C-alpha cells in the first residue's frame, strides 16, 4: 500500500510510443479498435500530455498496423512532449480550438547560424500552407527547406494556448533568436523517470507533495489537513537536491529556493526579514513548494548555539512554519546530511511533518540508477550494467556518476592515442569511432572507489590468494565467510539463520596473519577498512571511543564490509589491568567496541577480521560468539608448507633447475613464512652483487647472472636464522591447547 | 505595539517565542538586544503605568528569559502546559474527531491507552497518518491523473480501526526523534530459559502503568531499578530487546560512552537531557548497556580532569535526588559488576541486581529449540542428547553451533546446483551429520 | 557526442612549497581562462553572514570572467569538518562553499582549484562527486625532477663551465 501511488493505473487514454512510419509534425496515429474504444474519429484534434508537464496538440489518424497500445508520432511530437520510444503517455479529446489570429515563432540559433535567407517564405509559409496544423505555445517544430532543416520555438499565440494555424493567421518571426543553452537545459530536466532506488521514498514524497494538490477533495472529504512539512535525510550522494529538483520540474505549483547561509546578513534583523520576504512570496503564490538546501547551517540548537542571530533566526522560522497565522497552501522542504543537529522543536507536527531517509542504494537500486545515468550514453553490445551494479558495493549515487564519468573519459584515452591530438578539430570518422566499452568501465571500477570511504584508504600491495602458500583451510573459510552471505542471501533466508561475521588470527610472527588480510583486500568482493591498532586513540576525554564509533558507522554506510583490526591486543584488554591507564579511557574505548559488534541495533553486512600476535591478553567478551566467534590459528608451516611457500616467493625469480626446494624446505625445520622469504631474498642480492661486479669488470677492460645459483642459496643460508624460538612457540600452543580443552570430550556423535 | 494596545484599550498582547527578544542581560553581548529587553521591561510596568492592558507570552525555554520580566507586575503569572495524561489525550482525540468522520469500529479508548509520551501535535499527527493510509486504501480505485475523484469511493472513504492500528504501529512521540534506534524485533518467544527473569521484567513496566490504584491501596510507591549482571553471551541484551518490542513503554537505549564530551561541563550536560528526555516521554524505559563504562567507582583515575567522576555524580542526583519521582524505569547490563560505583547499586536506583548465569540443562534445551523455531531441521536430530554434552556452553555458544551447521549445510546446497551445472553442460533441511560435523568446532567461550 | 560532463573539481595536496599554485597559475595561463586566487584565512570574518558573501561575490566574479579558473589556498582552514567544527561561521561558510559547488543551479564553464596541507581535515561531504571529485597529489620532487627544476630556475643565469646542476641536484 506504501508504493500503491506509483503503481500506474491502466486507462483507455494510456498508449505506448511508437515509432511513425508517415506521420509529420502535426499528426498522430491510433488503431481502428482504440480509435472506437476512445470515441475518437479521423480528423480530430486531441490533447497529448508528456513528461515535465509538457502539452502538445496533433490531429489523431488510423493506421491498421499499429497496435491498439500503442501510437505513431515522429521525433519532433516526442521532443515536444519529452518522451522516447516505450513510454507512456495520455490522449485525450481537445475540444473548441479554435483558428489562430497571430502566432509569434523564434528560430533556434543553431539550426540559423550561416542562414541570412527569410525565414518566413523559405520555411513556414511552405510549412503552414494549406497545412490547418494545431499547435501550442513552446512546441519546437523542425522544418525541412533551404540549406538546412530550421528549428522554430513558438513563443506566443493568439489564442492561447491552443490554436489552429489558418490561412488567415498572421505568422512572423521577428524578435530575438533564440539560445541553444537554454533550448539544451529546458531539454535536460530532472524528472521522476530520473530517480532510481528510491521507490518506496519516491511515494512518501509523492504521496505529500503531489496527492494533495491534484486531489485536495478527498482530504477535504475525509476532514484531514495533509502534512505540509517534509525533510530528506541521508549521506551525502543519495539524491535529495535531484528529488528536490524533480518535484519543482514536475509540480504545477510556484517553487522558492532558500538556501542555508545565503541567508545570512550582518545587520540586525535582515536574515529573519529575507525568510519573512520568502515566505511572504510563497503565500502570495499558492499554491507553493519552499525548499531550504543544507537545513542544518541555518537550523541548529537554540540550546546548543551560543550566538543570538542564530537563535532569533530559528525562532523565525519556527514561527513561519507554525505560528498564530496558519499557513496553508504552502508546503516546506528540507535536505540536509544531519538532521539531529537540527532545532529538536522544528521536528514536530506542523514544522516538518514527515521525514524520509535518502539512503544507499542497494544491487537492484544502484542497477537502476545505473540505467538512467547511461540512457544517454553510448553503449557496445558487451556492456552489461547488471555486472557494474553487482561490483560496486557501497556506491552512491554520485559515485555511479563519477564511475561512469570515469568510464567514459577512459572510453576517450584509447582514441587518444591513434590521434596528435594538436589538431585544431577532431575527425568525425574517429568521432563515430568512439564509443564506451565494457572495458572502459573495468578500469573505471578498478579506479572507482565509495566516497565515504575517501579518509579510510590505504594502497595494499595486491597480493592474490596464489602468492600464500598452505593454509588451505583456512583460505576456503576465508572466501566462504564473505561470498556466502553476499552471493547467497536467498540460502540464509532459506535456513533461517543469520551469518557467523567474525575471525580472529593468532599465531608466532611472520606466519601469514597480515599477508590474508591482504589477499581479502584484493580478492574479495567487498569495502576493505584497515585500522592500526592505536589509530583510534586521542587524549580527548571522549573523542576516543566516539572515532570507534565513526569507523563502525563507516562500515555499516558502505556494507558489506570488511573492518580488520592489526594488532587488536592495543585496544582489546581484558580491563582492569591497572589502576590508572590514560584516565580510564582504554577500558572505556573496548566498551564501546563491544556494543558496536554486538548491542541493540540491527545487524549488517559487516566483517571484523582480527589479527593479534598475544590472544591471552584480549578481553573474553570480545571473543564471544556474536562478536569473533571463529577463532583461528596460524602456526608455523609444516615441511609440506614450506615447500609451497618456497614456490611462492620464487614463482616469479628465474631461477634455476637444479635448485631443490624440497631439500631446502626439510632443513628450515622450524623457520616462519618471513624466514624463508629472507633466505630468497639473500639469493637475489648476492644474485645482484655478482652481476654488478661483472658488468663493472667488463666496463673496466674496455676502458653473467641470467638466474639465481645453487651457490647463492648456499652462500644465503649461512646467513639465515630462526626468528619465532621454541619458548615462544610453546606459548602459543598453550593457548590452542586450551581451546581444544574448554570443547570437552573428543568426536562428538550422535546416539543409534 | 504597546502603543496601538493602550489607545485601544481593553486589549490582550500575544508575544509568541518570547526566548526571542528577551534574554538574560548578564548574559547577552549585544547592545540591541539588551536595550530591547530593557524597553521591554520599562513598557510592561515602568513610571507610566499600564492602561488595562493584558500581556501574554509562550515560550519553550522559561529559564532563558530575563529575571526582571518574572517578578509580580510584570508576566505576573506563569501557567504550565504540560503533557497530557491517559484521560488529557483522550479527551485531546475526542475533540480532534468530532470533525473527521469513523467507521463504527474505531474505539479511542485504545488509541489514548496506547500512546504512552504523545502530546496533542503527536495525537495530531497519528490522525493524519491514519488518515492518509485510508487514502491510500481507496488508491486502487482512482487514477492520479483524472480529473475528479469518482463519488461512491468519496461516500466509501471512511477511517476505521485498522488505520489507526497502522498509525499506532508507525506512531513515535516528537520528543524521543533523535533518541530512536531499529530494534532487530525480539520477542519473548525468542528467549529460551530466564522463566523467572521474564516475569519480573513484565510485572515492572506493566503493573505500576496498568494498575496505579493497587500501589495506592497498599500505599508503597513501585520499585523501578534493575541490573543484569553474568557472564558474556547469557541474555542480558536479549531481554532488552524483548523490552525494546513487547513491553508497553517508550524505551530509550543508551549505549555506554555515547554521552561523554571533550568539553567541560557538556558530559553531565548530556546525562541530564537524556534524563529529562525519559521524563517527559514517561512511562519511559532507560537501558545502559555497558554500564560499567559509565558508572565506575570514583577515585580510580588520577587524571581524567574529573569529568569521569563528574558524570556519575550526575547519575546520582537524577536517579535519587530532591525531586517526585516518575514512571521511569532505569535498566543495566554490566559484564564487571564489581567496578559498578557502591551508589549506584543502592536500592532507590538500582535496587533489583539480576543475575544471569550460564544456562543448565532445562534451558540449554530451550535456547536450543528457540534457534530452531524458524529453521527447517531434520526430525532425526534430538535437541536432548545435543545440550546434554554441552555443559558450559553459553546461549551465544549454542547459537555458534546452531549457525555452523547451517553454513555446512549452505556449503554442500551449493556444490550441488555447481555439480548439477557441471554435468548439463538436494538439502532441503539441515540433516544430523551437519551437527555431528559443526559440533567439533565448538568450543566454551567462558572459562572456569 | 560521448554524453558526460567533465570533471569540475581539482584537489592538490602536498608538502607546503612543493607548487600547486605554480601549477594552478601555468595551467590557468597557457589555457584561456582567468586566474582568480582565494585565500582561507583572509575569507575569515567576525562579522555574521560576511565570508559567505564574499564567497558568493568570489564565485559571480568567476563567472563574469569566463573562462576562469577559481583557486582557493588552505581549503582546509576555510573548510574543516562540520561535525567536529564548533564555530558556527566555519560550519556556514562549509555549507555555503557546497551549495555554491553543487545546487538547484548548476554552475557551467568553471573550474574550482584547491590546494591543501591535509586533505582529510577537508569536509567528507566537499569530497563528493562534483564538487572536487578528483584528487590529485604533489609529492617531493625526485632527484631528475629537482634537477629539472634547478635548470629551469638557472636558464636566465648565467653557468660556468665548473658547475654541474646534477650534484647539486644530489646534495639535495
Ligand atoms: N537516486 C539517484 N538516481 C539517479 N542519479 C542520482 C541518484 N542519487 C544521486 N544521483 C546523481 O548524483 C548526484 C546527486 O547529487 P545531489 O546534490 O542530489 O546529492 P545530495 O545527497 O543532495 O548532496 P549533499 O548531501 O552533499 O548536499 C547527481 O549528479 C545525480 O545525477
Ligand atoms: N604462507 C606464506 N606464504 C608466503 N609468504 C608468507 C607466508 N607466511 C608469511 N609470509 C611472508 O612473511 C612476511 C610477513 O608475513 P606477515 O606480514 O603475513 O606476518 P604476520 O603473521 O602478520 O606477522 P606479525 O605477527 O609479525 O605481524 C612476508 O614477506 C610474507 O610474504
Ligand atoms: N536465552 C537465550 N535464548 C536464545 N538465544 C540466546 C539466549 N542467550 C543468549 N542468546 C544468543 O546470544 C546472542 C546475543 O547475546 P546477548 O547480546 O544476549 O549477550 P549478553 O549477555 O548481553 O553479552 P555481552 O556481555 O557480550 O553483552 C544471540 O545469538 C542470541 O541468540
Ligand atoms: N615543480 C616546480 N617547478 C619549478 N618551480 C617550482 C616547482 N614547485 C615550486 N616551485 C617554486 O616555488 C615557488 C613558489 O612556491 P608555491 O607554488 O607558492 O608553493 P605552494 O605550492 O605551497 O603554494 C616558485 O618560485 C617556484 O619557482
Ligand atoms: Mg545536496
Ligand atoms: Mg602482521
Ligand atoms: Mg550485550
Amino acid at each position: 500500500l506504501s508504493t500503491a501511488i506509483l503503481k500506474q493505473k491502466n486507462r483507455p487514454n494510456r498508449l505506448i510510443v511508437d515509432e511513425a512510419i508517415n506521420e509529420d509534425n502535426s499528426v498522430v496515429s491510433l488503431s481502428q479498435p482504440k480509435m472506437d474504444e476512445l470515441q475518437l474519429f479521423r480528423g480530430d484534434t486531441v490533447l497529448l500530455k508528456g513528461k515535465k508537464r509538457r502539452e502538445a496538440v496533433c490531429i489523431v489518424l488510423s493506421d491498421d498496423t499499429c497496435s491498439d497500445e500503442k501510437i505513431r508520432m515522429n521525433r519532433v511530437v516526442r521532443n515536444n512532449l519529452r518522451v522516447r520510444l516505450g513510454d507512456v503517455i495520455s490522449i485525450q479529446p481537445c475540444p473548441d480550438v479554435k483558428y489562430g489570429k497571430r502566432i509569434h515563432v523564434l528560430p533556434i540559433d543553431d539550426t540559423v547560424e550561416g542562414i541570412t535567407g527569410n525565414l518566413f517564405e523559405v520555411y513556414l509559409k511552405p510549412y503552414f500552407l494549406e497545412a490547418y496544423r494545431p499547435i501550442r505555445k513552446g512546441d519546437i517544430f523542425l522544418v525541412r527547406g533551404g540549406m538546412r532543416a530550421v528549428e522554430f520555438k513558438v513563443v506566443e499565440t493568439d489564442p492561447s494556448p491552443y490554436c489552429i494555424v489558418a490561412p488567415d493567421t498572421v505568422i512572423h518571426c521577428e524578435g530575438e533568436p533564440i539560445k541553444r543553452e537554454d533550448e539544451e537545459e529546458s531539454l535536460n530536466e530532472v524528472g521522476y523517470d530520473d530517480i532510481g532506488g528510491c521507490r518506496k521514498q519516491l511515494a512518501q514524497i509523492k504521496e505529500m507533495v503531489e496527492l494533495p494538490l491534484r486531489h485536495p477533495a478527498l482530504f477535504k472529504e475525509i476532514g484531514v489537513k495533509p502534512p505540509r512539512g517534509i525533510l530528506l535525510y541521508g549521506p551525502p550522494g543519495t539524491g535529495k537536491t535531484l528529488i528536490a529538483r524533480a518535484v519543482a520540474n514536475e509540480t504545477g505549483a510556484f517553487f522558492f529556493l532558500i538556501n542555508g547561509p545565503e541567508i545570512m546578513s550582518k545587520l540586525a534583523g535582515e536574515s529573519e526579514s529575507n525568510l519573512r520576504k520568502a515566505f511572504e512570496e510563497a503565500e502570495k503564490n499558492a499554491p507553493a513548494i519552499i525548499f531550504i538546501d543544507e537545513l542544518d547551517a541555518i537550523a541548529p540548537k537554540r540550546e546548543k548555539t551560543h550566538g543570538e542571530v542564530e537563535r532569533r533566526i530559528v525562532s523565525q522560522l519556527l514561527t513561519l512554519m507554525d505560528g498564530l497565522k496558519q499557513r496553508a497552501h504552502v508546503i516546506v522542504m528540507a535536505a540536509t546530511n544531519r538532521p539531529n543537529s537540527i532545532d529538536p522543536a522544528l521536528r514536530r507536527f506542523g514544522r516538518f511533518d514527515r521525514e524520509v531517509d535518502i539512503g544507499i542504494p542497494d544491487a537492484t537500486g544502484r542497477l537502476e540508477i545505473l540505467q538512467i545515468h547511461t540512457k544517454n550514453m553510448k553503449l557496445a553490445d558487451d556492456v552489461d550494467l547488471e555486472q557494474v551494479a553487482n561490483e560496486t558495493h557501497g556506491h552512491v549515487g554520485a559515485d555511479l556518476a563519477a564511475l561512469c564519468s570515469e568510464a567514459a573519459l577512459q572510453a576517450i584515452r584509447k582514441k587518444m592515442d591513434l590521434i596528435d591530438l594538436e589538431d585544431e578539430t577532431i575527425d568525425a570518422e574517429v568521432m563515430n569511432s568512439l564509443a564506451v566499452t565494457m572495458d572502459d568501465f573495468r578500469w573505471a571500477l578498478s579506479q572507482s572507489n565509495p566516497s565515504a570511504l575517501r579518509e579510510t584508504v590505504v594502497e595494499v600491495p595486491q597480493v592474490t590468494w596464489e602468492d600464500i602458500g598452505g593454509l588451505e583451510d583456512v583460505k576456503r573459510e576465508l572466501q566462504e565467510l564473505v561470498q556466502y552471505p553476499v552471493e547467497h542471501p536467498d540460502k540464509f533466508l532459506k535456513f533461517g539463520m543469520t551469518p557467523s561475521k567474525g575471525v580472529l588470527f593468532y599465531g608466532p610472527p611472520g606466519c601469514g596473519k597480515t599477508l590474508l588480510a591482504k589477499a581479502i583486500a584484493n580478492e574479495c568482493q567487498a569495502n576493505f577498512i584497515s585500522i592500526k591498532g592505536p589509530e583510534l586513540l586521542t587524549m580527548w576525554f571522549g573523542e576516543s571511543e566516539a572515532n570507534v564509533r565513526e569507523i563502525f558507522d563507516k562500515a555499516r554506510q558502505a556494507a558489506p564490509c570488511v573492518l580488520f583490526f592489526d594488532q587488536l591486543d592495543s585496544i582489546a584488554k581484558a580491563r582492569g589491568g591497572n589502576i590508572g591507564d590514560g584516565g580510564g579511557a582504554a577500558d572505556r574505548v573496548i566498551n564501546q567496541i563491544l556494543t558496536e559488534m554486538d548491542g541493540m541495533s540491527t545487524k549488517k553486512n559487516v566483517f571484523i577480521i582480527g589479527a593479534t600476535n598475544r590472544p591471552d591478553i584480549i578481553d573474553p567478551a570480545i571473543l564471544r560468539p556474536g562478536r569473533l566467534d571463529q577463532l583461528i590459528y596460524i602456526p608455523l608451516p609444516d615441511e609440506k608448507s614450506r615447500v609451497a611457500i618456497l614456490k611462492a616467493n620464487l614463482r616469479k625469480s628465474p631461477v634455476a633447475k637444479d635448485v631443490d626446494l624440497e631439500f631446502l624446505a626439510k632443513m628450515t625445520n622450524g623457520f616462519s613464512g618471513a624466514d624463508l622469504t629472507e633466505i630468497c631474498q639473500r639469493a637475489c642480492k648476492l644474485a645482484i652483487r655478482e652481476s654488478i661486479e661483472s658488468e663493472i669488470r667488463r666496463e673496466r677492460e674496455r676502458q653473467p647472472v641470467p638466474e639465481i645459483r645453487r651457490d647463492h642459496f648456499e652462500e644465503a643460508m649461512r646467513f639465515a636464522r630462526r626468528s619465532v624460538s621454541d619458548n615462544d612457540i610453546r606459548k602459543y600452543e598453550m593457548f590452542a591447547q586450551t581451546l581444544q580443552q574448554s570443547r570437552g570430550f573428543g568426536s562428538f556423535r550422535f546416539p543409534s
